[PDB]
């Protein structure tokens, strides 16, 4: 039942709505849902593609925007920065009452400058000032460019989302570009307390990919023991003295958030992901339909440390059978930008 949101958040994590459109905030649902233990929201181009093809709301907005001369990117950012800001207002009391760890919205910059560290600072910038709320994450890839723009933006004090992490080396890396922005404000005397970082590790696509090849013994669990894996990995970096002198002072962690939680493999049970990865500290952001299933017959068990010993072996064999973990993960960044480039070209074509 619903309760199982707040026993959850009692383990540790915080629950996101990993969808979002003009109707779920203009309708009431997202504030009454921020009161109901949905803790954030997320958004990327697919989401905003799907959102704009079907939610009547922005007819007239696109009416309206096509009497004026823009073009059809800023048609879309006009749309999508008006939904993030709206639904920011709809967080702020969440994100307010936890001191601000928690109530935000993420928007992605544009998917070509994904190796472009410059352009990625300067769109992310632009964009947190065009939202104009403190509870607003802007959403990165985390490409070798993405993870230098990081450093960047966090020194500038912007809060940041780094998404398509399917790489524990390239999660770490991601660390130690936060902690050299962080290091960087503390020595300015600038104040740190209030940047958050996430680091969208996503599941279900690293199954999706291996799965047909596998033993059976190993099909559908090589996500989850990634996932895992990674968690361990966070564990120890953050609580290393290098951070906890950071810490002391008032940095934040940053948080691993499970993305791609959706079950997408009919013999898997519709729960699993968001059932095995509860942890203290992290997030999942969950699509609607993987929220209902969870809700109905979902399990709040701090699940995400279990068993790491088998994890960890199941690694080892993956290994054994020739998977390299990071090519793959290598692979699926290179593959979900794409389709995110896909999914924006898509959106775009009726804001011409
Ligand atoms: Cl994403």
């Amino acid at each position: 039942g619903m309760t199982i949101l707040s026993d959850v958040k009692a383990l540790g994590q915080q629950i996101w709505l990993d969808n979002l459109s003009r109707s779920l905030v203009q309708s009431g649902e997202l504030a009454q849902m921020l009161k109901q233990g949905v803790c954030g929201v997320t958004s990327n181009p697919a989401i905003f593609q799907k959102a704009f093809a079907g939610d009547a709301l922005y007819a007239d907005e696109v009416a309206a925007l096509k009497r004026q001369n823009l073009s059809p990117k800023q048609r879309y950012e006009t749309m999508a920065v008006a939904d993030v800001r709206a639904a920011c207002d709809v967080c702020l009391a969440e994100h307010e009452s936890t001191g601000g760890k928690t109530g935000f919205v993420s928007l992605e910059v544009s998917p070509e400058l994904a190796k472009d560290a410059q352009g990625t600072v300067e769109e992310a910038r632009r964009l947190h000032a065009a939202i104009a709320r403190k509870n607003a994450m802007i959403k990165v890839p985390a490409t070798d460019a993405g993870i230098d723009a990081l450093e960047t933006l966090v020194s500038d004090g912007i809060s940041v989302n780094l998404t398509l992490l399917f790489s524990r080396a390239q999660t770490l890396k991601a660390y130690a570009a936060y902690a050299r922005g962080i290091a960087k404000r503390l020595a300015a005397g600038q104040s740190v307390a209030h940047i958050q970082v996430v680091a969208s590790f996503f599941i279900s696509r690293v199954d999706s990919a291996l799965d047909a090849t596998l033993p059976d013994r190993l099909k559908g669990k090589t996500a989850i023991a990634l996932a895992k894996a990674a968690y361990q990995d966070w564990e120890q970096y953050f609580t290393a003295p290098e951070f906890a002198a950071l810490e002391a002072q008032g940095a934040n962690r940053v948080q691993l958030l499970w993305a791609s939680t959706g079950v997408k493999n009919p013999a898997y049970p519709d729960t699993l992901y968001v059932d095995s990865l509860i942890g203290v500290h992290t997030v999942n952001t969950v699509p609607d339909a993987t929220l209902k299933a969870f809700i109905d017959h979902g399990t709040a068990k701090a699940t995400l440390t279990e068993s790491a010993d088998e994890a960890r072996a199941r690694l080892a064999e993956i290994a054994a059978l020739g998977i390299d973990v990071e090519t793959l993960a290598a692979r699926l960044q290179e593959d979900g930008l794409k389709q995110f480039e896909e999914a924006f070209e898509k959106l775009l074509a009726p804001l011409v």
